[PDB]
């Protein structure tokens, strides 16, 4: 099921029953990956879009299709693609969690500055669903952390996990390119049974996306 916007700039994919994927398209017409986590207790994102414009539609836009509100929202990195409608959710009282470090590049990018909760390891349950973000290391930027449902086995890796046609790393002025490999061990090594794995940037895959990017850092 693939519920989309007119322009088809937004689109929100269902993985399983409270799981979906959101997408949306950047104009340079780039895709970035988040996550729309249906709870009994209001909706809670995985990273926003490019833009408050792109962020407002995509909020108000899984808020008429579930009829609740977005309580809470992960930041994955500093990045526009992740935090770009930073904004957008602070006027809408939508909570954004983050790491300290991710809260302060974020103020050095110029983004309104989110919460800097999120400690190394950080588990939080939002009515049945349980969420744990983990911070790996750096690699694709300073501060990326990935995210993991539990009970689904789903890793969010964000753009530290390049998707299976993917042969570039992206940018990687931010990034520490020779760290970015144990980071990667590290989620490896936390996560023994994965199921699937969501990237920054393409489709769902598996832990294969993992290798797949360690092949490409080597
Ligand atoms: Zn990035
Ligand atoms: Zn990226």
């Amino acid at each position: 099921t693939v519920i989309k916007n007119e322009t088809g700039t937004i689109s929100i994919s269902q993985l399983n029953k409270n799981v979906w994927v959101h997408t949306e398209l950047g104009s340079f017409a780039v895709p970035s990956n988040g996550l729309v986590l249906n709870t009994s207790k209001g909706l809670v994102l995985v990273d926003s879009s490019w833009d408050d414009k792109l962020t407002k539609e995509l909020i108000e836009m899984v808020e008429k299709k579930f009829q609740k509100r977005v309580t809470d929202v992960i930041i994955t990195h500093a990045h526009a693609d992740c935090i770009g409608g930073i904004k957008t959710l602070k006027e809408r009282g939508i909570k954004a969690h983050s790491t300290a470090l991710t809260a302060e590049l974020a103020k050095k990018n110029g983004y309104e500055e989110p919460l800097g909760d999120l400690q190394t390891v950080t588990n939080l349950k939002f009515g049945n669903m349980k969420v744990e973000t983990f911070y790996p290391g750096k690699g694709h930027t300073e501060d990326n952390i990935v995210v993991w449902l539990p009970q689904y086995n789903i890793l969010v890796g964000g753009c530290l996990v390049k998707s299976t046609s993917a042969k570039d790393l992206g940018n990687v002025a931010d990034a520490y390119v020779n760290e970015w490999s144990t980071s990667i061990e590290n989620v490896l090594k936390r996560y023994r049974n994965i199921n699937a794995v969501v990237p920054g940037h393409g489709e769902v895959g598996d832990k294969g996306l993992l290798l797949h990017t360690l092949d490409l850092l080597k």
